[PDB]
């Protein structure tokens, strides 16, 4: 399923080229222009472990998941990955665990060291 296909397709979106962060865009987006640091962003994802069934989803909240880009709100692999898309794209991210909750978890949603997998759509973004 989703989170193999990333692992043998994805491109390695991280400056250290340590495939701790993949992508595959699903649905191409417009614009040409990305969001930048510090802008206001909103988005619809799912997620989940990456092993494992039960996914998170925004839409079980009934509301977009909103956040201040590049400012530490969110884990790193999305403030990497978030930056990479455009408005209207859906991206599938794969990240290990250095670029989500590393060694210490954040139980009882996420253990140790786990890989998490989200698609992520890119709903739209505002300059702060
Ligand atoms: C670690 O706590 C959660 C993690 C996730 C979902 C949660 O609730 C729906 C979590 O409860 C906290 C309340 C909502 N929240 C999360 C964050 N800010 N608010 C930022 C920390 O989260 C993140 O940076 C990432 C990316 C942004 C969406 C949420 N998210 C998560 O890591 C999810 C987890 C995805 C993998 C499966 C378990 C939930």
């Amino acid at each position: 399923g989703a989170p193999a296909t990333v692992t043998e397709q994805g491109e390695d979106i991280t400056s250290k080229k340590d495939r701790g962060v993949l992508k595959i865009v699903k649905r191409v987006g417009n614009g040409e222009e990305t969001p930048m640091i510090g802008d206001k962003v909103y988005v619809h994802y799912k997620g989940k472990l990456s092993n494992g069934k039960k996914f998170d989803s925004s839409h079980d909240r009934n509301e977009p998941f909103v956040f201040s880009l590049g400012k530490g709100q969110v884990i790193k692999a999305w403030d990497i990955g978030v930056a990479t898309m455009k408005k209207g794209e859906i991206a599938h991210l794969l990240i290990k665990p250095e670029y989500a909750y590393g060694s210490a978890g954040s139980l009882p949603k996420i253990p140790s060291n786990a890989t998490l997998f989200f698609e992520i759509e890119l709903l739209d973004f505002k300059g702060e």
